[PDB]
């Protein structure tokens, strides 16, 4: 949940900005395709596994939607595991 | 929809379900800590990078929120790059 410090453009991120220009001009309704000047960027790695856990409690069956960020397990940094959703398997 | 086939429980996922039992009981308002039986699971790896791109268009400054999934770049499988949000830097 933490973005990096601001960084100067590089070739890798410039290619990503240029790749998005089509979608940019549409979300802005700018049709003449005005120049897009790339000034700086921040980044945030996001890695993890979403789990759908089927569990029985009482006579009822549930879907437990759980997100485990990279670096966490059931034993390591387990406070960062998220219970994202819970509902009857129905 | 990006999720694996159903899998039998394993040591790794069983520990994760056991860790979540407190939050389970509380969300359900079940006070006596009944047995939670773990039957099967499926998983979906999600990996990539969120970019905040500061750009100028005409005389205005924007934050461009772009998500690049692992395995994608500006040149490789670039059709999977997502423009998640766009707004004036001043907002």
């Amino acid at each position: 949940g933490g973005f990096s410090e601001w960084k100067d453009p590089d070739a890798y991120t410039t290619k990503i900005v240029k790749a998005m220009e089509s979608k940019l001009f549409e979300k802005l309704s700018l049709p003449n395709q005005p120049e897009v000047s790339f000034l700086r960027y921040r980044e945030q790695i996001v890695s993890g596994v979403n789990y759908c856990m089927r569990v029985k409690i009482g006579s009822d069956f549930y879907d437990l939607h759980i997100y485990v960020p990279l670096g966490s397990t059931g034993d390591i940094k387990s406070h960062l595991i998220q219970l994202t959703d819970l509902h009857l398997a129905s």
